[PDB]
């Protein structure tokens, strides 16, 4: 037997559904959603880290001319200076006091620490979805897990379950994301091979194990100070450290709809969007014939209390006469009132007690117990507590939900006004006809 | 200095573009596209292979009653038969002649061969693209390779190249594909856990190394024959072998646009759709000043032959006087005529020879040689060969492209008819004016 239902995407709230098959007693199922997860598909682009500067010992040539050649190393620079006269701790180094030169050079390499301290950029694509459910079936709790689409099915206790697809494709991730030790940021990083001297992306490589490194820092050699041997230079500071000090709030704290974020692997969970259809296949052996179930012949209802708070603040007592001992199901016949208890045991001549919640200021509803129905009514009072720590268990109201006292006042005024118009209209009709016929 | 061009997505055809910078001599570049590759993103769903049936020795209990219990193994079946009287080579087995029973059972397992002979299903997502180019630059051939989007650049001989994005998103793959040893098919395979007894997907698993196996075959035990010991059964044949004998043609033979396919990894090659923009950055050192290049003062043109075939069927001779020896670039000033030669050498007083192709029945064009212009004209004859083995090297013609003889005939006929109308109008006007004034 095929049954189809729809459940809204709310975590931590039970829902009930009624199964009705001709010739058999009705059955009621209860379901609760525990978790929903989305998972995107990623592709790596490049990584960044710190740089190192390498400077060899200088070469000083006095009373001769020095020169140097070009090299293929990254950010290579070479310059020759004239007029030097270096000193050491023991006196002047060379005999010649004029026509001296000095040669200096430097280049840039990748830091050893990049194996541990680094950041990576990813390109994002369409995400998948999965869900986990609890089902109350034949008085026992069972669990299922499945992908949230139509291409998967599971079987538990000879019942088949299919879930999905989801009604919405909203995703909290952009096309370009950056991940660093548990944080995810939305950032439009610069193209590969087009970096900047003082921002994110000054050093680029494809993978931590590669040898090919790109750099776009500035490096200029300067004239040495008189009497000292050293190699001064000017260079722009590393951009990676600058980012760490100003990167700001992470995606976890700013995302809408209450989503939570994880990074290993990247995930987003419990996003409160849309609804999820469900389909169940129930085997024939689960049903009991109407000739075997007990019958109930007489009912009455009273309601001693009602407060329309967010919780189960209502109680009702129903009297019954049963023909024999057995089990019976209970279900509400309205949408504005929910009943907590799923079933009862009936015997002889006695009474049963149930609890309910509702938002109505004046409540009227019907309750069905083993194929018969009873009418209940009561008035409800407001609560006193301004703020609570949990969501409500009931649906919202519409324009039709009005107190019976207010409805009476509306009818009286509208009727009265209509009567004045109706009488005046009749007078005009009579006068016109008399004039017509007299002429 | 930036230069932006567009080249159509056709493999094996050269194209030329003109770079013109005030103060410097013009430069001509030539480019050719060698290959384009598309690569989709895949995820694995399930695999299929062959099945095995396991049957242990039967147990026979004569003049006693056998029984058996249920087990959790896939497709487990158990039955008891009465009234057996087995024989063996040496005589009847048991002393009792009546009240004998036999117990039989079987179950289904996964074949050992599944490690080598199997098929896999994938879900497809948005593909990436890459390209390989040849460039003629500074008189030498260089090559580049890049991703076909705006997020990548390369540097060769101090020139920067950016290629892409593509103008079209057409992809030859569907959402669901199946791959088997080099063949790719589009197939809507059944969902997991919902197979059929005689079709593709009767046995399913998640990965070749899994222990969890699903099967939906039929297996029924039958009564044994009199006087023998055996275990007959009825079972549906394997669906996997049926597919292999009936799978039909693969995408490589049926796909549109002439696309080629490879499977390791899955790729589509040389699909002829759309066009590709390109941007180049040329350094200043490559340019030569107009004061240093030679000048040409006198030009003439003679064209001894032209046949407008698909190949280069035209020849022209140009006369020149040059101020000094040097290099010179040539370029066509029209769209309907393409010139094969990119550069010439000029010295003294001499002549040069060029070749061209066009579809025009009557050709007229200008040629630029070192910043001067020469005018050429000719009539062309048709070819005699019906079919060739290569695409044309020239553009198509429009409605305005008409031979000079036909144009003269059209003008004469239209002019004559128009003159007759003009005269008749004048006569009518004068007569009407006379009547107006006289009345
Ligand atoms: C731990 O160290 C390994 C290398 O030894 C590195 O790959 C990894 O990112 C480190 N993890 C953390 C949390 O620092
Ligand atoms: C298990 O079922 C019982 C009813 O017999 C119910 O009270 C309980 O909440 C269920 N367990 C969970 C975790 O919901
Ligand atoms: C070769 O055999 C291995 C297993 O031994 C299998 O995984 C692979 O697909 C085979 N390749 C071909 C081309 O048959
Ligand atoms: C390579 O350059 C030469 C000129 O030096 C040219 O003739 C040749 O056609 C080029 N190669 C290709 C494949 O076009």
């Amino acid at each position: 037997y095929e049954h189809v239902t729809v459940i809204p995407n709310t975590v931590g709230v039970p829902y009930k559904t009624l199964v009705n098959r001709p010739g058999y007693s009705p059955m009621v199922l209860e379901m609760e959603l525990q978790s929903v997860t989305l998972e995107p598909t990623l592709s790596l682009d490049y990584i960044t880290c710190e740089y190192k500067t390498v400077i060899p010992s200088p070469y000083v040539k006095c009373c001769g001319t020095a020169e140097c050649k070009d090299k293929s190393l990254p950010d290579y620079s070479c310059k020759v200076f004239t007029g030097v006269y270096p000193f050491m701790w023991g006196g002047a180094y060379c005999f010649c006091d004029a026509e001296n030169t000095q040669l200096s050079e430097a280049h840039v390499e990748k830091s050893e620490s990049c194996k541990t301290e680094f950041a990576s950029a990813y390109r994002a694509h369409t995400a998948s979805a999965s869900a986990k459910l609890r089902v109350l079936y034949q008085g026992n709790n069972i669990t299922v897990a499945a992908y949230a689409n139509g291409d998967h099915a599971v079987t538990v206790k000879d019942a088949k379950f299919v879930v999905g697809p989801m009604s919405s494709a909203w995703t909290p991730f952009d096309n370009k994301i950056v991940v660093y030790k548990g944080d995810v940021y939305n950032m439009d990083y610069p193209p590969f091979g087009a970096g900047r001297p003082g921002q994110f992306g000054d050093i680029q490589s494809r993978t931590p194990e590669s040898k090919d490194v790109y750099a776009n820092t500035q490096l200029v050699l300067q004239r040495p100070a008189a009497g000292t041997v050293h190699v001064p230079y000017s260079q722009a500071p590393s951009g990676f450290k600058y980012w760490l000090k100003e990167r700001g709030a992470s995606l976890q704290h700013t995302a809408p709809f209450g989503c939570q974020i994880a990074t290993n692997p990247v995930r987003a969970v419990n996003c409160a969007v849309g609804n999820i259809p469900i389909s169940i296949d129930i085997p024939d052996a689960a049903f009991t014939r109407v000739v075997d179930a007990p019958s109930v012949t007489d009912m009455s209802c009273e309601v001693p209390a009602c407060t329309h708070s967010s919780d189960f603040g209502g109680v009702a007592i129903i009297k019954y006469t049963a023909s024999k001992k057995g089990k019976c199901a209970v279900h509400s016949m309205t949408n504005a009132v929910t009943i907590r208890e799923a079933d009862v045991e009936v015997e002889g001549n006695s009474q049963l007690q149930i609890s309910f919640s509702t938002a109505l200021a004046s409540a009227e509803f019907r309750v069905q117990v083993c194929s018969t129905q009873v009418h209940c009514a009561a008035a409800c009072h407001p609560p006193k507590d301004h703020i609570v720590n949990y969501p409500a268990s009931h649906t919202t109201l519409g324009v039709q939900d009005i107190s019976t006292t207010a409805m009476s006042w509306v009818q009286k005024i509208t009727g009265g006004v209509g009567l004045i118009v109706a009488v005046a209209a009749l007078i005009l009709i009579v006068v016109l006809c008399v004039s017509f016929s007299r002429h």
